[PDB]
């Protein structure tokens, strides 16, 4: 029963009345409110864990900005390695290094081994109460590969390229195997109430042109093939994101997905002439802007709508989640801006 | 016109027909030679070793004298030199990097930075690259450098090392005035250090924006572009009987060739990210191109290696115009061994794509 649909809308290519607006990290520190919650839950995990917080910080940007045209679930990208029982507390207990850890690896059952996203998912979806569409989301396979590898935040990803150019066999068995689980960690929250879903590809744009066609953008289509497209009645858009990915629109803008999420080094006007007629844009603000005056936001806003141009097939988002010390006024004259200004863009 | 004894890299940055695939290493003087950093030691640190002329040259020449394949020595040097020259007193923070103990914040602090002249205040880097190109006596060709006024100004904004530039990039969107005002008297003071270097000896010029990558489309057109394109107006184009090509390298914006190859530059630098083929169909008509292979590749095994620089030569495809690089400096930890495969799979595999 949805009440504001427009971000559906525009990422299916229907008319709008303006341009939606949502925010990577929309719920984090930036918010008051998030640190509270945040400490009321303990520690990252609790609030990652219990379906009724995850809900709570969800919700949270929704209540403060009236603007905001989608939710996105939050949970941590990381919650299938964890589950995989390789032991996240960011690093892992157990790192991948071998081809025998790799086929050991169980592939997570979404409602039986990541039921409290599941439980958090169906917890959003019931208490958004239609207000605007729930995004469910996942990292990309070779994005969470990277994670296994590396054990954790990696400084250059020696290790995982290393990996990539001496063993590539046991690295598509790895990433396979990863697809797997993204196929029906997707579908599980897509099953659970997600209305669109996004995959994360946040390190793909480190791979070279032709390992990121190999090793990152051919096991996001193996997802998509899988991904269950249509539910409740609607289409489930899918949106990929690699960033620093800009390159590759074309190959990615093959790949069945309905959006393609792009950061600020792509002009925008340039991403709609090679590949708009094929995918909706998602993007594609430079976060640091938020750090400055608001007449300087506006008009940063103005610059981008006018480069994307007139019509749907845009949802206006950052290139990047937003950081910890950025005024939440800032941010949201910001998603004022982009409905008070795109509106001459439609019609 | 001065002798070289070979000169395929300034032939392949000018469109000439070549042999084989010119090949050099960007930090190819660095901490992966253990003759290298027992030189760094001799001289106590990294600063001391930029400021000493007979010391520069050593390590500048150690790569050359371990690989026989490099086709280029570059300038050792900081490519903090100006802002230091400048005033804003370089230092070196114990347990982080590089810092400026002085922090460009204002237009006022902007008004009163001087434009050093290279001979007169950078004697040491113009005496650097005499001695070097003595040294070198003809062996190849020898590259100067500098970083852009961007990713300078960005330096001196931070004040340092940065990750996300949120002080440089909120002075941009908050005070373009100001922030304009420091990237044009970079500019200036580019221009004339390059111009020093050329007339002291160096064959090519480099430069260096690290940090031009990470700004939006619209923003690196008007702050970093826009300057490196007053740097190349005002370089000077021959000496010593030859031109004097200029590359411009911007980390990570091979979304942005076309406007690149539009300056009047000889030949653009690229990294892994961006395809060397494609680069050549868009821009390759009217530069040579540089680069482009992924660092992380030196990590893995030489046959690895070998069919990693076969495959970059397979997709720049037949005739001059490419000088084979990194898209980024080697890192400390990679074996020179390896460094050593990489350099002879570019000779050895790029004679099938000349002649
Ligand atoms: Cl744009
Ligand atoms: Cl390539």
């Amino acid at each position: 029963a949805l009440k504001n649909d427009r971000f559906l809308r525009a990422l299916l290519k229907q008319p709008v009345d303006v341009t939606p607006v949502w925010m990577m990290r929309q719920a984090g520190r930036y918010l008051p409110e998030y640190r509270a919650t945040r400490a009321k839950a303990g520690d990252f995990m609790s609030l990652c864990m219990n379906p009724e917080l995850a809900c709570e910080v969800t919700l949270q940007p929704l209540d403060r900005y009236p603007q905001l045209d989608a939710a996105i679930l939050f949970s941590d990208i990381l919650t299938i390695p964890d589950a995989m029982g390789q032991g996240l507390y960011p690093r892992f207990r157990k790192v991948v290094s071998s081809l025998a850890d790799i086929e050991a690896l169980p592939v997570p059952d979404p409602e039986q081994d990541l039921g409290y996203v599941m439980d958090a998912v169906r917890t959003i979806r019931r208490e958004l109460n239609g207000r605007v569409p729930l995004i469910g989301f996942s990292g990309s396979p070779w994005t969470l590969a990277t994670y296994m590898v590396e054990g954790g935040s990696s400084k250059d990803f020696r290790k995982s390229k290393a990996m990539l150019y001496d063993n590539p066999k046991a690295m598509h068995a790895l990433l396979d195997k990863l697809a797997q689980s993204v196929t029906s960690y997707l579908n599980g929250q897509i099953h659970a109430g997600a209305q669109a879903v996004q995959i994360f590809d946040s390190w793909g744009g480190s791979l070279s042109a032709a390992a990121y066609q190999e090793f990152s953008l051919a096991y996001m289509r193996k997802i998509v093939d899988g991904l269950i497209r249509e539910h409740d009645g609607r289409r489930v858009p899918v949106i990929l994101f690699t960033k620093g990915g800009g390159l590759w629109l074309e190959s990615m803008a093959e790949v069945g997905a309905e959006a393609l999420g792009l950061d600020w080094t792509c002009d925008i006007g340039s991403a709609r002439a090679r590949v708009g007629e094929r995918v909706a844009l998602q993007g594609n603000m430079d976060p640091s802007v938020l750090y400055a005056n608001p007449a300087a936001i506006r008009a940063e806003v103005a610059r981008i709508l006018a480069a994307y141009g007139k019509g749907t097939g845009h949802v206006f988002n950052l290139g990047h989640g937003i950081t910890p010390e950025v005024d939440p006024a800032h941010a949201g004259a910001f998603f004022e801006a982009v409905h008070e200004l795109s509106a001459q863009y439609h019609g």
